[PDB]
């Protein structure tokens, strides 16, 4: 009964349909395959400082475009070649829709209706693809000629230092003439305002005064939500995706207890960035946060699963670990499964083969239930300037010391199997280098498991977990070593 | 105002008046010090695994002990000659009050009501002190007897790993009687359930159950005091200390939310252990979280001011640092500063002489403007186990990179100084850093002489554009031109 919240990205759907021409009828067919599913509402982007969509207010994608021309056009000139081809495939796919009078927006949140599915908005607040190129065909003009406007102005060390600060009246207009215009053109169930599109709004330092700025930046859109309510004929719901954890929004300038409490949103997604899906998120923590505002407290997924931020390895989840992440989520409270990063083709999970049999399993624990599942230890991407970052992985272990890793499992295992499994970086090790316990319990030694993907490219130990250690939620592997290792992967893998 | 509550220890007092004989008068001149401040409440610990007055249903610190024998006695026996000396100053004195016909906490509460403070026993829930030695004084013979009631029974890492596992229905009746014990024999406004002596009362990986245990034990009490009410003939407060952050309070099975809701608490320390002060703690959170429940939250400093877990300073608050601290605390929306380890004598600010000010002081922003005050960046020593840990210092920062620490300064600053004060361990010029505060470049001072608390390694200031500062947290941002490692940061605010 929790169900599924899908985001459908602002370039996905165009770069993978590019040199169809397509018809109305195929653009419909995009949101079946999500019917008949756990989902309950597709988040429709269709910006990033660029539309996808021919707006009067924003530039579309294709503002600078020549058809007929040559790959080799101003618009595109700054990318190598063999990039040129990938942006020109978005650039020109958004384009001919416009050019035959198919609106893609108006057409999905048609179908969504048809199909059961609520359909929603979702709009970019701060994207900052590529911004190390000022000459890159995504950017808008308004952001190409002021500079001024940036947040970070004495260093370019990340992408995020050239985003836009909300605490600029001139910023705050530019993004809510979009949102005025997405009001206007879309009869939309529900606008997601997507901050975590890069999260980063402030001047390092001014975020506190930038909490005050959104919550009325905020609650403007929702007085004027409130309007079209009258005019459609129906509730409009207004939602935002938020840092996992309470300190790192506030410390971000997103206090989303005063927008739950002064009923500003309805809905909040909880979510990392983009480096890896967070299996650990303090879900309960909100819940009691948001207690009595009538919020929906939705549990964000991204598609990369990395052991640590200086991880090599960027392989996608699969089935088995969305099923530990939303099995853990649900099990803490979580009222929605919400899916970013995992569209139909290119931006997907690699068993792509499994996609239909996630969209109807992982949005209840009923449909997870007795479902083989992985939970790995991962980390949050995500961090106020200057805040302490907690990261669990890679961990030393020298010998004799004791290292400790809680996992959260959600419902307790069906009878069946748990492993606790355990890699060891830089090269190894006996059947009694290291004692594993659980809970307490003594795990025996299974040897080398072998992992489907995502795995390390290191060896992964396997440790049998006596059934009846397993409790609900939280489960803490307890390691020493009689030998120095340093550990970069931990899971429980639970085979009912 | 909020004012202060302050802790007085098990031990301190008996320790350090060793040797006097002492008047009943003697024994109430101990509050007095404290009259006429903003200290509002005194939180008297009479107990650690052993009680410091003659309990009935627990070992008082004298049991075993031969008041006319030598030094090395069985009490005793297992302390080296020179620690039988404090151990048995704080036994004797304990001892002797007794024999005198002197109950220190019932003169004490006495005392307090006459000097218009209100006066609280706080009971530590599962002090383990020294359980490194099984034979130790100051264990009790029933910890001595069970082993097969301590937390962790595979290893012995730190000393809450011999610490009673509160999973027992056994532990938790031992607890309760001693409850039931200081309920009947004292007349205090509160009991305050010490959880942070030591924070670990569960096996490790059965928090969640113990959630539900400490919530129905709190909820027991709570049914305990409201009996005694009736019988006293007034409103008897319960209060708590917890972790700092609401993840580590949950995770080391204390779910002082339900607490609050249910009405079983109405005051909430949050507090570090023991390691240092911790001069950033998410107040404004919990505010959100006890919003309506109408529990006083109470923000609890200890003495000790250390910049990260493995240094080898163990030097203590000043004035200026606790200035900083409490400033800070109440701007994030403190209802209480509550001193932990702030005694009058030997566990105590190393600048004593400014003792009487800080209790005049530290309890209103009103008090504590336009007064010179440091903001120093350190560390949560507590987190519940495998929980992953956010430390700051030290901090590496690479040729060319971009390092940022953001320290909570509590009230824009007055008309004056401000300068970031940053120590560098293990040779710099004045361009071998950039420092910028909320993006504002700041000069260079060259080398601070800082007063106690201080590094015994370089510490560099930089001015800061007065108008720079903001409201709460404030943003050092640092790039280096050559590899530098900082275990020392702070904001000195001087009007
Ligand atoms: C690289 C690619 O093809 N698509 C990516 C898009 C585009 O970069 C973006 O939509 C441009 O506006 O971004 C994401 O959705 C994202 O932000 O997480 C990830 C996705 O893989
Ligand atoms: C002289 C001395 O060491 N006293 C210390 C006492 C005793 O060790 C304790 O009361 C034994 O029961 O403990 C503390 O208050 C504590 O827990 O932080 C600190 C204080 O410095």
């Amino acid at each position: 009964i929790p169900g599924i919240s899908l985001n459908e990205d602002n370039s996905h759907y165009f770069y993978t349909r590019a040199g169809r021409r397509l018809s109305a009828e195929e653009v419909d067919s995009w949101v079946d395959q999500y019917a008949g599913t756990q989902v309950k509402e597709l988040m429709l982007c269709p910006n990033c400082m660029r539309t996808s969509y021919a707006s009067q207010v924003w530039d579309p994608i294709w503002r600078g475009y020549d058809p007929a021309g040559p790959d080799d056009q101003p618009l595109l000139a700054s990318l190598p070649p063999e990039e040129r081809v990938a942006a020109r495939g978005w650039i020109h796919t958004a384009w001919q829709l416009h050019q035959d009078g198919i609106d893609i927006y108006a057409r999905w949140i048609r179908r969504c209706r048809q199909r059961g599915i609520s359909p929603w908005i979702s709009m970019r607040m701060n994207d900052v693809h590529y911004v190390n190129d000022e000459r890159c065909f995504l950017h808008s003009e308004f952001w190409r000629e002021n500079p001024q406007l940036r947040r970070v102005p004495y260093r370019f060390a990340e992408w995020t230092d050239r985003a836009f600060d909300y605490g600029r009246a001139e910023v705050r207009e530019h993004h809510l003439k979009l949102i005025r215009e997405l009001a206007a053109r879309y009869d939309f169930d529900g606008l997601e305002l997507d901050w975590m599109r890069f999260g980063f709004h402030f001047r390092p330092g001014y975020e506190a005064e930038g909490a005050e700025i959104l919550t009325a930046f905020t609650a403007e859109v929702r007085r004027l939500l409130d309007d079209w309510e009258k005019r459609r004929g129906h509730k409009i719901h207004l939602g935002a995706r938020i840092p996992s954890r309470p300190a790192t929004a506030l410390g971000l300038g997103m206090d989303a207890v005063t927008w739950a409490r002064r009923g500003l949103v309805d809905m909040l997604v909880i979510t990392p960035f983009w480096a890896s899906a967070e299996t650990d998120m303090p879900v309960e923590i909100w819940r009691q946060l948001l207690e009595g505002t009538g919020v929906t407290l939705a549990a964000g997924l991204e598609v990369l699963l990395r052991p640590y931020p200086d991880s090599p390895l960027f392989q996608t989840n699969s089935l088995e670990t969305v099923r530990g992440a939303a099995a853990s989520l649900l099990d803490r409270g979580a009222q929605r499964i919400y899916l970013f990063n995992y569209m139909d083709s290119q931006t997907a999970m690699e068993d792509l083969e499994n996609y239909p049999t996630l969209l109807r399993e992982i949005g209840s624990l009923e449909t997870l239930a007795g479902k083989p599942r992985r939970h790995v230890l991962t980390f949050a991407d995500t961090w106020a300037p200057g805040e302490p970052r907690a990261i669990p992985l890679p961990a030393t272990c020298r010998p004799g010391e004791w290292r400790a890793f809680r996992l959260h499992t959600g419902p307790k295992p069906e009878p069946g199997e748990v492993i606790a499994a355990l890699g060891i970086e830089g090269g190894a090790i006996g059947p009694e280098t290291l004692e594993v316990r659980v809970n307490g319990e003594l795990c025996a030694f299974l040897g080398l498991v072998d992992l489907s993907k995502p795995r390390p490219d290191f060896p992964v130990y396997g440790f049998s977990v006596p059934l009846a250690a397993m409790r609900r939620g939280y489960n803490l592997i307890e390691v020493t070593a009689r030998q120095e290792l340093r550990f970069g992967w931990a899971e429980f893998l639970i085979r009912p």
